[PDB]
């Protein structure tokens, strides 16, 4: 419950910007294209990230962006929370607590993964 | 992604039976009533659990059940898997792996929680 779609694409946006930190701007147009999204949809993700101070537009670029805060200071959890943010009454207290334990395990993974870490992941 | 509803109710069924292990049967009727489900829906959860050998009907009880295997030998993960069982191509490999890490963390919680543990949880 669940990977919100906004969160996923927002994370991708941030990873792209992180790979460029201190190099210049990336256009919304290029990110939208790269990720099969409308610029309009991307715009809805940019808003909250900009408002939180994590990214900023570059003047005169007609929709160019860069990290405002260094990638090592931002967690995947931070990003998901900004973009994304069920009980069954009859459930036994033990079972309800099990779901809490799983939730917390996920949160731990998310909160302890930095954007810098995601940017520098090495693959074939 | 997500707690399947079948899994949740199946887990609840199993916890109820576990609280009774070696005491006698519990009627499907009582479990359905206790949990705001139709007997018919419950029947769909019972089928796979019975087929896996985890529970068994009691003869002549017109729909009475008991654990067939001890609660300490069964994990929440086992139960969910029996009852319950998404990729976005453009996602960076680092992000795809993040989702795998979260999945595994959840699996760890689920696989290392026994039904006996859930049955003996102590609350106010």
């Amino acid at each position: 419950m669940k990977i919100s779609t906004k969160g996923r694409y927002g994370l991708t946006l941030m990873i792209s910007l992180a790979k460029k930190e201190g190099q210049g701007c990336i256009s919304l147009k290029s990110i939208a294209e790269e990720n099969n999204l409308s610029d309009l949809y991307l715009e809805q993700l940019v808003g909250p990230l900009r408002n939180a101070g994590l990214i900023r537009s570059v003047r005169g670029a007609k929709g160019g962006y860069q990290l405002r805060v260094p990638a090592e200071e931002i967690s995947a959890g931070d990003i998901i929370r900004l973009l994304e943010g069920e009980s069954i009454e009859s459930e036994p207290p033990a079972q309800k607590q099990l779901w809490i334990r799983m939730r917390d395990a996920v949160r731990d993974v998310l909160d302890n993964t930095t954007l810098k870490y995601l940017a520098e992941y090495v693959d074939t």
